[PDB]
C-alpha cells in the first residue's frame, strides 16, 4: 500500500500527500506486516477502482460514501493523470482514450453535484467548496478542480460567486466596486467609513482604537485592495517613464528616473522570489515551472533590457543614446503589458485573450500578405532600376512602398510618372525628362494587379475568418476567463501588500522574519467545526441522493423510456392474449361437451 | 419616430459600448507607438505640453488612411542636392531612428489589420440581438412619444 | 364607455379566458407526450389486469374441468 501511495503522490501532482506514505501508516505497516479498519473504506475503495480502471465500480463506489465531490474531483485528477501517462509510455491509444472519457465522466458527476448543491443552499455549497479535506491531503475542492484543470467547474456560478467573495476579502461592500477601494486607498480615513464583514462570516484562511487598527489590517490584505494599489503604482511608474523618456535627459539620471530605476529593481527582486517560493525543490524545475507563463518571461527579457539599457546610459557618448532606445523599446512593452491590469474586468479580459486567438489568423495572414508583397516589390524595384550595386537598399525597397500600399498610401505620385518627353518646369524653361525605362508599363499594371489583390480580398477573407471563428474563440475565451480568476486571485493574496516602488520594505520584513524563524500550505481553506463537518457531510449526501434519484426520474419520465417499456409491455400482452384465447377455445369446447352432455 | 430610423439609432447607442472597448485598446497601442517615436525622434527636448499632442497627433491620422509619407523615413546622414542643385546637408541622423518605421509596421498592422476587424467581428455577431431588442424597446417607446 | 358596453366588454373578457383555458387544455392534451404517458400507463395497469384475467380463466378452467369430470 506504500507503493500505492506513491503512486498517487505521482499522479496527482503538486504538493499532495497520500495517507498512506504518512509517518501514523508506515508505523501501523511496519508494526502489523480496528486499528487496521479504514474510517472511510468507501474512499480507498474508490481510489483501487479509479487506480485499476474498474468504470462501473468506482462508479458505484462514487455514490455510497461521504465526500463525493472531493472523490469526483481526486478521480477526475487521477484518470487524466494515468492518461498522459499512459500517451507518454506508448501504450495503447485505446487505453488513454477510455481513461480521458472516464475522466471527463468524473468531472461531469462534479459539476451535476456541484449545480445540486447550488440549486439547494448556496451557503453550505460554498462550505462544501470551501472546507479542507483531511482525508485529501488538507486540500480544498476549488484546489482540486483548479489542480485537475475542471474549467466547467470554476466557471459555475457558485465557484464564481465563491471567488467573488474570496476577491473582497474581509469587506462587506458589494455595490458600486473600484471607486470605494480607490477612495481607501488614497484617502486612508474613508477606510473607516466602509461596511467591513463579521468575525466569523467566512474566513478563508491559508494557516490556521483597538478595531480602528483591525479595520485597517483588513482593508490593507483585501486582494481587491492590493490589486489597486498594485494598478496605481503601475499607473503612476508608467507616467513616470513617460516623462522621463519624453524630456531630454542629463549626464546623470533624475529623480523621476531614479524612481523607476527603482521600481524595475523592485519587481526584478520580487518576481525572483515568486521564483524561490514556488513548488518544485530543485531550483531548474522552479525556473522552468515559472517560465512556462509567457509574461514571465516576457518580465525577465525587459527586465535584462532594462538592465543592459541603464547600464549603456550611465555611461558616456554615444552609449547614452542607445540606452536611451533601449527605454522606448521598454516603454513599448509595458504599455502593451497594461492588459494584465485590464485582464481584470468582466469584458476586457475575454477580449484580451479574444485577441490573442486571432494573432494565429492573422499570422496566416501575414505570410499570404509577404509572398504577394515580396512578389511586387522585387518586380517593381528590378523594373524601375535595372543597373544597381549590391546593397542592402534593394531589400529595403522590396518592402518600403509595397507595405504603405496596403494602408491608403499609393504614392501617386511615383504610380506613373511622365518621362522619355520634355515638359516644361514652373519658371517655364524647358526641362529634358530622363528617359523611359524599358518595361516600366508594367509597373502600374501589377500595382494594380496587387492593390486589388491584398486590398479587396486578403483583407476581407481576414475579415471572413475573424467573423465565422468569433462565437467560438468568445465562448471559450469567457470560459478560460472565468476560470483564470482563481489565478489572478491567489496570486494577489499571496503578494505583499505594498505595491513595487515601496516593496524592498515588506521584502526586508519578510528576510527578518525567515531569519528569525531560522534562528529559533498556499490555498485558502475554511477550518470548520465537527457538527459543522457533520452538517457538512449530511448535506452532501442529501445532494448526492436528490441528484441521483432525480436522474432516475428524467429518465423513467422520457419519451424513448416510455416508448421501450410500452412496446415491451404490448409484445408480452400479445402473447398472454394468444395463450388466453387458446384457453378460452378449450374452454367453450369444453362447455359445449358439458351442455350436450346433460 | 420612423418605423425604420429609430431602432437604427438604438442600435447605434447599443454598439457604442464595444466601440469604447474599442476605443481603449486602440489608445493603448496608440500610446505606445506615439511616445515611442516622439521620444526616439526626437532627444533633447523641453518640458512642454507640445510633446503630449504629438503623442496622439500622427499615430491617430494613421489609422484613416493618412500614413504621412515623407516623415516615415526621411533621407538624413548624407548630401542631397537640392532643386537648384546646390549641395545641400542634411542633419546627422539619430540614433535608433530606423526603429520608427518598423514599430510603425508593426503598429499599422495590428491597429488596422487586428483591432478594426475585430470590431467589425463583434459588430456582426451581436447585431441580431440588439436588433431585436431594439425593434421591441422602440415598440415599447412608442407609447412615451 | 357606458354600461352596457361594460358589460359587452367583460362578457367577451370571460370569453376570452374560456377560449384560451380550455384550448391550452385541448393543446395539453393532444401532445405527443401525454399521449404516451396516458398510454403507457393504461398498458400497465392493462397488463396487470389481463394477468388476473389470466389467473382467474385457469381457476375456471380448473372448476369447468371438474364439472365435466362430475357429469
Ligand atoms: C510610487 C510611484 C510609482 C508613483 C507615485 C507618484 C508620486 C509619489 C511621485 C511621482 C512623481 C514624483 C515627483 C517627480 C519630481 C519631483 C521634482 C522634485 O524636485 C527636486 O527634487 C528639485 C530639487 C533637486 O533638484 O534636488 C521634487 C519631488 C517631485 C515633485 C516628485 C514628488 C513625488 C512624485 C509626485
Ligand atoms: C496614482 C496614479 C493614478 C497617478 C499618480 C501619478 C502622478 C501623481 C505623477 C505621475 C507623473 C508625475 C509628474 C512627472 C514629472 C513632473 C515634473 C516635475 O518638474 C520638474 O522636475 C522640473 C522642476 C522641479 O524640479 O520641480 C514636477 C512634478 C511632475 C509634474 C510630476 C507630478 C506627479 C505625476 C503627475
Ligand atoms: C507582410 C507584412 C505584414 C510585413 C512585412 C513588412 C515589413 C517586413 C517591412 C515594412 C517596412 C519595412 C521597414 C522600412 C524601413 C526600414 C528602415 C531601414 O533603416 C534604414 O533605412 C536606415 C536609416 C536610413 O537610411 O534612412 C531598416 C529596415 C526598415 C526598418 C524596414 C524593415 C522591414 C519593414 C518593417
Ligand atoms: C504582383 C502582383 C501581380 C500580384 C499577383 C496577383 C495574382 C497573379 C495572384 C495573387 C494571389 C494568387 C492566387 C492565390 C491562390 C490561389 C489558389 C490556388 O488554387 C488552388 O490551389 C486550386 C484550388 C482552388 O482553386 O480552389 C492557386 C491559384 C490562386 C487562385 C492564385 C492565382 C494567382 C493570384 C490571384
Ligand atoms: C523566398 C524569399 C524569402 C526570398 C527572399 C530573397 C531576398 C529577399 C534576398 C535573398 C538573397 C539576398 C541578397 C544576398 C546578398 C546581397 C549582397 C549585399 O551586399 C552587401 O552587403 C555589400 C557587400 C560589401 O560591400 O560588404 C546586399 C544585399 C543582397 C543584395 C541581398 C538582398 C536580398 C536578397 C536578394
Ligand atoms: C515571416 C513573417 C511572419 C515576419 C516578417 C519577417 C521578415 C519579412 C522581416 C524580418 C526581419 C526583416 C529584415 C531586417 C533588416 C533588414 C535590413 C534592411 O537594410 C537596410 O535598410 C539597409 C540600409 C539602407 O541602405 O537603407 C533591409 C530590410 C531587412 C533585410 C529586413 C527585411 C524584412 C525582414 C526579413
Ligand atoms: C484612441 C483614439 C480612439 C482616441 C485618441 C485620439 C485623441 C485623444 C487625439 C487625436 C488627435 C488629438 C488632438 C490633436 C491636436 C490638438 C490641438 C491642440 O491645440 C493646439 O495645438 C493649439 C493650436 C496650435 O498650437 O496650433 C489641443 C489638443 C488637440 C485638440 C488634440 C487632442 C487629443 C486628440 C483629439
Ligand atoms: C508600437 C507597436 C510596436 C505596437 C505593438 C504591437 C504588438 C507588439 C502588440 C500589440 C497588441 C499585442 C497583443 C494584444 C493581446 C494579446 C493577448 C494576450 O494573451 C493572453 O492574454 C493569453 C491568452 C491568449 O493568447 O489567448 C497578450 C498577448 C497578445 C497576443 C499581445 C501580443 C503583442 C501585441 C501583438
Ligand atoms: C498610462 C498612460 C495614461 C500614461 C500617460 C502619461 C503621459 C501621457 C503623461 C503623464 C505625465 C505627463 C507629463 C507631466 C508633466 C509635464 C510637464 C509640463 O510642463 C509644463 O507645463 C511647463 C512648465 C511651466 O513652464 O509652467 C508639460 C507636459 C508634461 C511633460 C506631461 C506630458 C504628458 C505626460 C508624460
Ligand atoms: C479614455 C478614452 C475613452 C477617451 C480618450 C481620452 C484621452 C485620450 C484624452 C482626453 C483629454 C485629452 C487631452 C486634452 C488636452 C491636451 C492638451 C494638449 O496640449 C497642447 O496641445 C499644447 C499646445 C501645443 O503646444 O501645441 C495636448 C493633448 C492633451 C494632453 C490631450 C491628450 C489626450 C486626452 C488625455
Amino acid at each position: 500500500l506504500i507503493d500505492i501511495g506513491l503512486v498517487i503522490e505521482y499522479l496527482m501532482g503538486g504538493a499532495y500527500r497520500c495517507n498512506y506514505t504518512r509517518k501514523r501508516f508506515r508505523t501501523l505497516y511496519h508494526n502489523l506486516f480496528e486499528i487496521n479498519h479504514f474510517p472511510f473504506p468507501f474512499h480507498e475503495l474508490m481510489v483501487w477502482a479509479v487506480l485499476m480502471k474498474r468504470q462501473k465500480m468506482a462508479l458505484f463506489f462514487w455514490q455510497h460514501g461521504e465526500e463525493a465531490m472531493a472523490k469526483a474531483l481526486v478521480a477526475c485528477k487521477l484518470c487524466k493523470a494515468m492518461a498522459h501517462e499512459a500517451s507518454e509510455n506508448d501504450m495503447v491509444d485505446d487505453i488513454s482514450q477510455e481513461l480521458n472519457h472516464n475522466s471527463r465522466d468524473f468531472g461531469q458527476l462534479a459539476v451535476e453535484l456541484l449545480d445540486q448543491s447550488y440549486k439547494q443552499d448556496e451557503q453550505l455549497a460554498m462550505k462544501l467548496l470551501t472546507y479542507e479535506l483531511k482525508n485529501w491531503s488538507n486540500a480544498t475542492c476549488l484546489q482540486l478542480a483548479v489542480a485537475a484543470k475542471h474549467r466547467d467547474f470554476i466557471a459555475h456560478t457558485c465557484s464564481q460567486m465563491l471567488l467573488t467573495d474570496m476577491w473582497m476579502g474581509r469587506l462587506r461592500m458589494r455595490k458600486n466596486s473600484g471607486l470605494k477601494v480607490i477612495l481607501g486607498i488614497l484617502l486612508p480615513p474613508s477606510i473607516l467609513s466602509l461596511e467591513f464583514k463579521n468575525k466569523d462570516d467566512m474566513p478563508y484562511m491559508t494557516q490556521a482604537l483597538i478595531p480602528l487598527g483591525r479595520k485597517i489590517y483588513e482593508f490593507y490584505n483585501a486582494p481587491i485592495v492590493k490589486f489597486w494599489f498594485y494598478t496605481l503604482a503601475y499607473i503612476g511608474y508608467l507616467m513616470l517613464f513617460n516623462y522621463i523618456v519624453l524630456v531630454k535627459m542629463e549626464r546623470w539620471p533624475s529623480t523621476q528616473e531614479w524612481i523607476v530605476i527603482s521600481y524595475i529593481f523592485t519587481l526584478g527582486i520580487e518576481k525572483m522570489r515568486e521564483i524561490l517560493m514556488s513548488e518544485p525543490g530543485k531550483l531548474l524545475q522552479k525556473v522552468k515551472v515559472w517560465l512556462q507563463e509567457y509574461w514571465n518571461v516576457t518580465d525577465l527579457i525587459a527586465i535584462l533590457l532594462f538592465s543592459v539599457g541603464m547600464i549603456l546610459r550611465l555611461q558616456d557618448q554615444p552609449f547614452r543614446s542607445d540606452g536611451r532606445v533601449i527605454y522606448c523599446v521598454n516603454i513599448i512593452y509595458w504599455y502593451i503589458r497594461l492588459l494584465d491590469i485590464f485582464g481584470v474586468n468582466k469584458y476586457l479580459g475575454p477580449y484580451v485573450m479574444m485577441i490573442g486567438k486571432m494573432m494565429i489568423d492573422m499570422m496566416y495572414f501575414v505570410i499570404i500578405m509577404l509572398v504577394v508583397l515580396m512578389s511586387f516589390g522585387v518586380a517593381r524595384q528590378a523594373i524601375l532600376f535595372p543597373n544597381e550595386e549590391p546593397s542592402w537598399k534593394l531589400a529595403k525597397n522590396i518592402f518600403y512602398m509595397p507595405y504603405w500600399m496596403i494602408y491608403g498610401e499609393v504614392f501617386a505620385d511615383q504610380i506613373d510618372p511622365p518621362c522619355g518627353q520634355n515638359e516644361t518646369r514652373e519658371d517655364g524653361k524647358i526641362i529634358q525628362l530622363p528617359p523611359c525605362k524599358t518595361g516600366a508599363w508594367i509597373v502600374p499594371a501589377i500595382m494594380a494587379c496587387y492593390l486589388l489583390v491584398a486590398n479587396i480580398l486578403l483583407v476581407n477573407l481576414l475579415i471572413a475568418v475573424f467573423n465565422n471563428t468569433f462565437f467560438e474563440v468568445k465562448s471559450i475565451s469567457n470560459q478560460v476567463w472565468k476560470f483564470q480568476r482563481y489565478q489572478l486571485i491567489m496570486t494577489f493574496h499571496e503578494r505583499p501588500v505594498l505595491p513595487p516602488p515601496l516593496i524592498i520594505f515588506s521584502h526586508m520584513t519578510m528576510i527578518f522574519q525567515h531569519l528569525c524563524c531560522r534562528w529559533r500550505d498556499y490555498g485558502l481553506k475554511l477550518f470548520i467545526t465537527d457538527d459543522e463537518l457533520k452538517k457538512v457531510h449530511d448535506f452532501e449526501e442529501q445532494c448526492i441522493e436528490e441528484y441521483f434519484r432525480e436522474k432516475d426520474d428524467r429518465f423513467n419520465s422520457s419519451n424513448d423510456e416510455r416508448i421501450r417499456v410500452t412496446s415491451e409491455r404490448v409484445e408480452n400482452m400479445s402473447m398472454r392474449l394468444e395463450e388466453v384465447n387458446e384457453r378460452e377455445h378449450s374452454m367453450k369446447a369444453s362447455l359445449q361437451t358439458v351442455d350436450i352432455r346433460l
